[PDB]
């Protein structure tokens, strides 16, 4: 009779989420200690957690978010800000979920995956327009009259 070996233990907490978002917030950078959160990698993260599915969350909508929980002066977003996005993407992705299941529903879907590569196919290519009206003023026959300054 050999019969289980111990067995037991509870979770209420994600206890994952942070520990992903820094993988996605240094993802790559070296340098990132993982307090700070690029909206590349942000949205990225959303991508590879398969957050935002692109129907009811676009990456578009991610974009501003992350632009509605940071400034307009900082460039980059903080845990506190990511999970404000995530709370606006969370009722945004899933159905009609509660602000905390939803929350919890999309945290699921970060915390525990890994920006790594992850043999998955997933991408769409994209540019963007550029241009600037030139009104250029050409003139010929003016100054004529001189002087030093005073007049």
């Amino acid at each position: 009779g050999s019969s289980g070996s111990s067995g037991m233990a509870a979770s209420t907490d994600i206890a994952g989420l942070e520990e992903s978002f820094r993988k996605f917030a240094i993802h790559g950078d070296p340098k990132a200690s993982g307090q700070e959160m690029n909206g590349k990698n942000w949205a990225k993260l959303c991508k590879d957690c398969k957050v935002a599915d692109g129907k009811a969350v676009t990456g578009t909508d991610v974009d501003i978010v992350f632009s509605k929980v940071k400034a307009k002066s900082a460039r980059v977003i903080n845990y506190e800000e990511f999970k404000k996005a995530l709370e606006e993407l969370a009722t945004k992705r899933f159905k009609g979920k509660s602000k905390e299941e939803a929350f919890d529903a999309i945290c699921q879907l970060i915390a525990g995956k890994e920006p790594a590569n992850i043999g998955v196919t997933k991408a769409k290519t994209g540019g963007a327009v550029d241009r600037l009206t030139d009104t250029s003023k050409y003139t010929g026959s003016h100054k004529e009259r001189s002087g030093p300054s005073s007049g």
